[PDB]
Parts: structure tokens; sequence; C-alpha cells
């Protein structure tokens, strides 16, 4: 029993909403392999070390993602831009699953509504492919886009129109639900697991075994595995990659600093972090064979390219996976299953991101942490608010400006500054003395140099690329008008210049000179009383030259 616990526990923090829903489209986008290559490497290189370091702080420093800062005063600044990220991912997300909900509604019938046109969303130009001998007039795509979504409503988004009543209903369903699964504590979070840690390995064997059968999965799983290195010369793929690795992993929005706060003193992060990468990357490798299987076999029945059967945006799955499901026999089932596993996977990455935003802005303030109760009806009220500013007719467009721009450029800058401020700052090497007293061994030296030198070098190499090399927003034939980038510009701004503020603030709120404030915004809170003794390890060589 106990190692069935451990096992499922595991594999439940391993998988996330993000492996299943925004893995397969951009994937997609990027090719195939293509995408891969630079997401395995990444996914080493960056997402290892950085995963294993925000569990390590949140398990030794026992705060949350605001106030783990303590040790460099200085990087409080980095905690509120994760949690503010934190807060724009969670209003998508919660849309997000309430589009799951309303397809898990729709989905309790006999005849799906998505196998066939001739109901009262379906415009004159859809186009049955059993009924009669683009990809926007297929039964399952009109179906997301209009009996759903309503989209053919809005002209764009500066015509989002009202929210969807439906969706609207489905939406306040879920919020009700994470409040009422957040209200009390971290304990009812664990008891979760077992929904999300099986039913998603699940769906994904089915639906992996039942793709490799079909008349068209030959041809897409060969596109799959067949690698365009023009497409790896361009750094689109690259920053994809790395803004998806730091999304499945769930580093860089104070959601592992406030899960690990939990934790006991004498947890293996390690061995979490190793057994965490490992299913990652398997996980997003299935994934990609089964979702490339499907849209082979959707362009060998529609008779279209494989570049142009599905949608490149988010819904790429809403789109698909039904696809799948309807070829499945007892199809009713099939669907029924999987949209509860979706269902499951969202209310849980959810839970995750709001008890991250709410233990940070707790641990900072003890009025807030005294009235947990008024403080989620707070968040989850502002967070409902925010979401319904995303379900109206237009709310595709305002979701991809937010999946665009609230994290990306922003989360990748954040990721950065908490490498760098922990090595260079509070050192690297006594950082593997906190982890040696905790766990019991020191990290070895690959550990080291990826948290110093090598991961803040990609990240500050990516992060000027995905600024300089930056293309307008679209969403697939639509594109953004200019005032649109600003906005989305001014979002990733409102996290990312959160640092140097709280710099500033820290520098002109402390009393003595220049060099006197430098050392006491370096130093721990717990050591101050070293600055008055002229005994400060960053103002030597050593500390600076030590790996
Ligand atoms: N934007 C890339 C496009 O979706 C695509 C998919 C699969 C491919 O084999 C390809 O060459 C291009
Ligand atoms: N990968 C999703 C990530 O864990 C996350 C962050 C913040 C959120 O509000 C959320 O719902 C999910």
């Amino acid at each position: 029993g106990k190692k069935i616990d451990f096992l499922l526990s595991v594999v439940g923090f391993a998988v996330d909403l993000a492996n299943v829903w925004r893995f397969p489209y951009l994937c997609y986008k990027n090719g195939g392999g293509a995408f891969l290559i630079p997401y395995t490497l990444f996914l080493i290189i960056a997402g290892m070390p950085l995963f294993y370091m925000e569990l390590a702080l949140g398990q030794y420093n026992r705060e949350g993602a605001a106030t783990v800062w303590k040790i460099c005063p200085f990087f409080k600044g980095v905690g509120y831009a994760v949690i503010l990220i934190a807060l724009y991912v969670g209003f998508y997300y919660n849309v997000i699953i309430a589009w799951s909900l309303y397809y898990l509604f729709s989905s309790f019938t006999l005849n799906l509504p998505w196998t066939d046109c001739g109901h009262t969303w379906n415009s004159p130009n859809c186009t049955d492919p059993k009924l009669l001998n683009k990809y926007k007039f297929t039964p399952a795509a009109e179906f997301y886009e209009r009996g759903v979504l309503h989209l053919h409503e809005s002209s764009g988004i500066h015509d989002i129109g009202l929210p969807q009543w439906q969706l609207l209903l489905c939406l306040m369903v879920v919020v009700i639900v994470l409040y009422f699964s957040l209200w009390k504590g971290v304990k009812t979070s664990g008891k979760v697991v077992w929904i999300t840690a099986t039913l998603p390995y699940f769906v994904l064997f089915v639906l992996l075994v039942h793709g490799v059968t079909l008349p068209g999965a030959s041809n897409g799983i060969n596109a799959y595995l067949h690698i365009d290195f023009y497409r790896l010369k361009e750094a689109t793929v690259w920053i994809d990659a790395a803004t998806q690795i730091f999304f499945s992993l769930g580093a860089g929005f104070g959601v592992l600093i406030a899960f690990a706060s939990y934790n006991k003193f004498d947890n293996n992060c390690y061995r979490d972090a190793l057994l965490t990468s490992s299913i990652n990357c398997i996980t997003s490798f299935v994934s990609g064979f089964a979702i490339f299987s499907i849209l082979g076999y959707m362009a060998h029945e529609h008779k279209v390219n494989i570049e142009d059967v599905a949608t490149e945006g988010a819904g790429l799955v809403f789109i698909l996976y039904p696809e799948a499901i309807s070829t499945l026999s007892g199809s009713t089932f099939w669907a029924v299953v999987f949209f509860v596993m979706l269902l499951a996977l969202g209310l849980d990455s959810s839970m995750g991101g709001m008890e991250a935003v709410i233990t940070g802005l707790a641990d900072d303030f003890q009025v807030l942490k005294r009235h947990r109760k008024l403080f989620t009806f707070g968040v989850t009220f502002s967070t409902f608010l925010l979401a319904l500013f995303c379900i109206t007719k237009g709310g595709i467009y305002v979701l991809t400006l937010l999946d665009t721009f609230a994290a990306g450029t922003s989360i990748l800058f954040a990721v950065l500054m908490e490498a760098i401020g922990v090595s260079w700052f509070y050192g690297v090497d006594r950082f593997s003395n906190d982890i040696q007293q905790m766990m019991g061994f020191r990290p070895g030296l690959y550990w080291r140099l990826c948290w110093k030198f090598v991961s803040p070098a990609f990240l500050l190499f990516v992060v000027v690329v995905s600024i300089i090399n930056f293309k307008p927003l679209t969403y697939d034939d639509y594109i953004f008008p200019p005032w649109a980038n600003w906005v989305g510009w001014g979002i990733a701004l409102s996290s990312m210049v959160l640092v140097p503020i709280y710099v500033i603030y820290k520098f002109l709120s402390t009393q003595g000179s220049l060099w006197e404030r430098l050392a006491y915004g370096i130093t721990p809170e717990n050591e101050h009383h070293l600055v008055a003794q002229r005994d400060i390890r960053q103002f030597q060589l050593q500390h600076w030259l030590a790996i």
C-alpha cells in the first residue's frame, strides 16, 4: 500500500494539464521532432536543475514564493513576479477547465455532437466526410468553434462581445469547486492524486494503441519522426520549448516552492526531480506520438495535407481527441472517461496554482494567513471575474493573448533571476551545504555547474532572443491589431518590472552608506549583525570564484 501510494504521488506530481493540452499544439505548430530535440535539451539542462533548486529552496526555507527570499532580500520582486504570472495563468487555465466541463456535459449522449453536421450551430459550409464524397468546416472544428465558443459572432479582439451563458455556468461550477477545495488548507489537496495518477496514463495508452492501427497513422508518424533543421535554425522552436518546459515542470510559477514548504525536512528532492523529469519526457514523447497519429489519420480522412488538418492554436486537443474518440467502439464511454480525465487534471493544476498564490501572499502577511477563507474567496472571485473576461464570444483571442504574453518571456526572466540570485549571491556552495544538511549528500559537480553557469546562460540567451526575434501575434488566419501586441507586452512587463522596482525600493528604504546599504540588501536577514563587522563574503573574489 505504501509503495503504491508513493508511486501514485510521484506520477500525479509529474503529470499536468499542460502536458496534455498545451504540448500537443506546440509540437504540431513546430513540426514534430524538431520540437522534441530542443525540448529534451532544455528539459535536461534548465528544467532539471531549476526544478531541483526550487524544490530545495521551498523545503529548506519553509516559505512560499514571496517570503522565501529572506536569504537574499532583493529578489522578493522575483517572488511577486512569479505570483503575478501564476495569477494570469490561473485565469486562462480556469477558462480551459470550463471548456472541458462543457465538453463533458455535451458528451453524455449516444450521438456525439462532434460527429456530423446538421445541428443549429452548423454553418452551410460544413462538410461531412460520411455524408459527401479547409479545417474550419469539419464537423469537430465546426462544433468547437460554434457550439462551444460561438466564435462566429466576433470580428476580432476588438469585438469580443458578451460572455456566453453556458460557458459562464460551467466556469461558475468550476470556480465553486475550486473554492470549496481550497478553503480549508493544503490537506484537502493530498487525496486527489488517485484520480489523476491513473486516468491520464490509461487514456494515453488506449489512445496510442488505437491510433497506431488507423488508416492514416503511418504518414502522420513518419512526419512526426522527420526532423527539419531549417526550423531548428529559427529560435521560435527554442523559445516555445523553453516556455513549455517551464510550464510542464511547474517551475517559475511559485507552485514548487509553496508545495515544498510543506514537505518533510528529510524528503529527497533529487530523486523527485529525476523521476518527475523522466516521466515528463516520456509522457511528452508519447503525447506527441499519439497526437501526430491522430492528425495523420485526419489528413487521410479529410483528404488534406498533414500541415492543414487542424488549428495550430489552443483547442487542438478539443478538435483532435474527440475525432479519435469518435472512431472507437462504444465511443460514448470513452468520451466520458477522457473528459473526466481532463477535468481531474485541470482541477489539480488549478488547485496547485491557486495554492501557490495563496501561500505566497499569506506567508508574507500574517493577517491574510489568519483569514484563509476570506482570502481564498477574494482570490477566487478575482480569478472568476478575469476569466469571465475571456468567456466572451471573442474569448479565444483574449485566451491566446494571455497564453502568449502572461508567461513566456516573463517566466523565463523570472526563472533566470531566481537562478542568478540564488546561485551567484546566496552562494552555490552555501546552497549545496544546505542540501547536505537537509537530505544528507552534497549535489554533484554537474548540479552546481548547471545552477551557476549553464542554466543562467541558456536562460539569458532565450530571454534575449525572445525579445529581439518576436513575431506579431496571430490566431490561425486572424492577425491581431498592433495595440493587442502592445497590451501583451505590457502584460509581460507588469510582472517583469517588479524586480528592479523592489530592488530600488529596498535600496532607498534601508539606512546607511551605499556599501552598507548593498551589504544589508545582499546579506540574509538572519545575519544582518555581520554587516556592522565589515565581514561580507560577497565583497571577496573567493566567493565569486567558487564552483
Ligand atoms: N507549422 C508546422 C506544420 O504544422 C507542420 C506539421 C507537420 C509537418 O510535417 C510539417 O512539415 C509542418
Ligand atoms: N503548469 C500550470 C501551472 O502549474 C499553473 C500556474 C498557475 C495557475 O494558476 C495554474 O492554474 C497552473
